């Protein structure tokens, strides 16, 4: 749906994101588990996570930061046209995994406070937006392929 200059803005933040992406996912993670206590419970190898310190300290979530944003990635740059990465997530997701649609959108919150958080300068209301919307529209799919398979509250 996104404009040319959105996927624009939306595009040149990730690229600042990628220069420290474990950084960024511990971030994100934190911000999640933190914030939605219930989001963790549902990862069995992390659950044993007590602390901020606990979970910044652990590898295994590192890793694990990473995994979730380079699929991530993947999507964006695809300006939309993402099926290929999407479906395969939805089904995990749905499933296996057992993620609510309300997860996708906290996640989705956490993302955005952690690319504020970390970029000041590179992302002011131009770059917030065009982001939002990038991710209702990883919402709206993830959503549609949950329906048709019968998950979505
Ligand atoms: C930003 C959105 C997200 C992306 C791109 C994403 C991506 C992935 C990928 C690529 C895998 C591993 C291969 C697979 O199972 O598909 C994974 C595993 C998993 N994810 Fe997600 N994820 C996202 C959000 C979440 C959220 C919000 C939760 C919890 C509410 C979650 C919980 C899990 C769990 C429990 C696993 C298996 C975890 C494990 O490997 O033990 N994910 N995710
Ligand atoms: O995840």
């Amino acid at each position: 749906v996104l404009s040319e200059g959105e996927w624009q803005l939306v595009l040149h933040v990730w690229a600042k994101v990628e220069a420290d992406v474990a950084g960024h996912g511990q971030d994100i993670l934190i911000r999640l588990f933190k914030s939605h206590p219930e989001t963790l419970e549902k990862f069995d190898r992390f659950k044993h996570l007590k602390t901020e310190a606990e979970m910044k300290a652990s590898e295994d979530l590192k890793k694990h930061g990473v995994t979730v944003l380079t699929a991530l990635g993947a999507i964006l740059k695809k300006k939309g046209h993402h099926e290929a990465e999407l479906k395969p997530l939805a089904q995990s997701h749905a499933t296996k995994h057992k993620i609510p649609i309300k997860y996708l959108e906290f996640i989705s919150e956490a993302i955005i406070h952690v690319l504020h958080s970390r970029h000041p300068g590179d992302f002011g209301a131009d770059a917030q937006g065009a982001m939002n919307k990038a991710l209702e529209l990883f919402r709206k799919d993830i959503a549609a392929k949950y329906k048709e398979l019968g998950y979505q509250g």
